[PDB]
């Protein structure tokens, strides 16, 4: 895109604030940002806030979101679709023009680990170019296993294709499949979907801990066979809804846009790979590491 | 196929009648019918009754089906496999020759949303060319959420490939992925698997309604990540069996041949896309619309 | 691989023995063995024990496994990852050099139907070349439906690609997708993943029986839509964990590495195909048969 040549918009922090017991303001950008998706490979991503996947959003069950999108893209319209919410797509997930802002309000009444993404046609193009993310809605009554959890992280799986190539997006295999982590607490890593960062800078944990991962596979196109090497999931909640409770899974199948909360124990010191078990995708980037130490 | 050149057999209505408290007659055709699968694109489909997917069948749990296939195809044998039933495949899902009929009887003792299809080798060829459909078996005791449902429709996802091309069927990506709707009550739409009809003529509903969809992904080859934009599934029953109850799903993964009953609330007026969230497939046709109005 | 030219190591039996109430020794080989994967097609597989998938392992919930791998491969290192166990991957699933042995100990505390495989980088290469299998962990308290089961077998789904071709492994469609069966009791068949053996020599059962299948789809890359023609699954336990209980499924979606215990009744004499319902994969080999007789 001629108006994107040379564009590299610095990442802008997510802006959130609570404005009532059940009401939260969120402000995001749509912006054009170079991201190194594999060593030596820059993708001029279409993004929320200069991250791909975008920044993590966390709300409480029952919160109404008053969402603003500020479109920094000089030429392409963008929009926002939160899978968490009940909304009229043709009124509430509509386009914001270049250099404009739009505000939309809708309720998050369901707990879970939801995808968000740009909803502008062609949606495949906007997703594939980077405009995806996760919103977590915390359940009012928690999860039954909350008390057993020692540590938690968020992981997101995505694919990358040939740059802005719709033929490839629709017909081709992914060039890369990747994990990213988005921070829940200070100190947590916050990374973009790339083939290497979570190998070089593993997630951390201690021996004996029960680890919770909030996970979502945002696609655009593939399903995920999510697995932690050297463990078994003690408990899984599909889509992060507490009622959708499975036990003792080795591998959790996630549809495109599918989420889960998974929990597992790391019993020994060492480094534990985290994969999609579709190993063509793992080979093409989708392996993260978890480094478990006596500390 | 030389004997299919110029063949375009007019659609024939499904014939059903109840013949006892637990016994139902069904008569279908196998026939060769031109269907416009995308604008300007005619596929000379292999079909049940001149529809692809075929006509909807609905029975009650515990019904024995006395099924007749009348094969109108001038040269290819065809057969019928109902996933609802318990049957001997090598006696009961056998071939009917051109210009002949066959009658087979078997019981539907399980509730749910089942695929049916032609079972003639190579099965991939017969499925891919159009010979798939849905049979709904209504549970004797209903679903626990029946009383909350305001309106219902049936949707079916399928793919289309390069015409009668086995190499493509086995090795290629789909050319189109599509939704169709099949009528449960008078007035409901009844459409074929195409890229456009359910965009141009959305399904209808009113503001505030809880909508039930009976869905099946008949393939032949892909899995589906079924999602309604602007809502969350309140309740999902996998395969339509009442016991397989999930809550609060954003997206339901369906295997090839997989079914579900899903229920969701539309809270605001507007048009709500219905997709598979594998967006390469959505781009290639698999988006239907639901138009929600104050009436 | 130059050092694999002309290598065809005769299959070696799995060695197992119990050494305490909760402790079991297992000894396997890594070895290079020609397997006929389709008629006329030899694949010089990388294997455990000269089988691909490898030999079946069955332990009890709560058993600690003291596992030895004897690497017979003249030039490539190999390793073992059991999805059943809790282990440190970087200490316990490490490489064994050519012509060496390694011993690793870890506990199987979760019931189910778990994949095992070689864990040597690149893992895709080692899996794709044949180094996969199943370990069954029997639940201490059984399954609630145990008393209804008349007969049982183990099936495994895998793919085969172009020989040792990483480009194909990562980017190409499978050349074959296959089922194998691994023996639970004397007399049961024990076969390799090929396109034909379970067609020519169907699994056997009697009319009226309830059949349990322990199934795993080891991939490397595809998901499976597992279905038995002419029946419906009465009961399904995802990953073989008794708590993950579904009823009345027509088709069970399995992720890559995903397992299940499925149970179904065969009501009439005849031959019942067993498929993945992704029919491109079925066409490419993944159909087994079950022959049901009055005896
Ligand atoms: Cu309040
Ligand atoms: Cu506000
Ligand atoms: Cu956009
Ligand atoms: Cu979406
Ligand atoms: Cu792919
Ligand atoms: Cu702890
Ligand atoms: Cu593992
Ligand atoms: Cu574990
Ligand atoms: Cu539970
Ligand atoms: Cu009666
Ligand atoms: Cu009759
Ligand atoms: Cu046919
Ligand atoms: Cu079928
Ligand atoms: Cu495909
Ligand atoms: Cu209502
Ligand atoms: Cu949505
Ligand atoms: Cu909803
Ligand atoms: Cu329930
Ligand atoms: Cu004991
Ligand atoms: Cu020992
Ligand atoms: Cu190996
Ligand atoms: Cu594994
Ligand atoms: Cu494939
Ligand atoms: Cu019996
Ligand atoms: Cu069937
Ligand atoms: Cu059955
Ligand atoms: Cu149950």
């Amino acid at each position: 895109i001629a108006a994107h040549k040379g564009v590299n918009q610095a990442p802008v922090p997510l802006k959130m604030e609570r404005v009532g017991p059940h009401d939260v303001h969120i402000e995001m950008t749509a912006q054009i940002t170079d991201i190194e998706i594999d060593k030596g490979k820059i993708y001029k991503a279409w993004t929320f806030n200069g991250q791909a996947p975008g920044p993590l959003v966390v709300v409480n069950e029952g919160d109404t979101i008053h969402f603003t999108l500020k479109n920094m893209d000089p030429v392409v319209p963008h929009s926002m679709d939160f899978h968490a919410v009940h909304a009229s797509p043709s009124k509430d997930f509509i386009d914001v023009m270049p250099n404009k802002s739009g505000t939309f309000t809708y309720p998050a009444n369901k707990p879970g680990v939801f995808m968000y993404h740009c909803g502008t046609k062609p949606v495949l193009q906007h997703i594939a170019n980077g405009m995806h993310g996760v919103i977590i809605v915390k359940p009012k009554n928690g999860y039954p296993t909350d008390k057993e959890v020692d540590r938690e992280y968020v992981l997101i799986q995505n694919e990358w294709y040939k740059y802005n190539d719709m033929n490839d997006f629709q017909n081709g295999v992914p060039s890369y499949v990747v994990f990213s982590s988005k921070a829940l607490k200070p100190g947590d890593p916050n990374t973009n979907g790339d083939t290497f960062t979570l190998k070089e800078k593993p997630l951390l944990a201690k021996v004996g801990e029960k680890i919770r991962l909030y996970i979502n596979n945002v696609g655009p196109n593939e399903v995920s066979s999510f697995h932690v090497v050297g463990t078994v999931f003690d408990d899984v909640y599909l889509d992060g809804n507490p009622n959708n409770h499975l036990q003792g899974m080795q591998t959790v199948m996630l549809p495109a846009s599918g989420g889960a909360v998974v929990e597992f124990t790391v019993t020994r010191p060492g480094t534990y790979p985290i994969v999609t078990h579709q190993f063509n995708h793992a080979q093409k980037g989708a392996v993260a590491m978890l480094k478990v130490t006596e500390t």
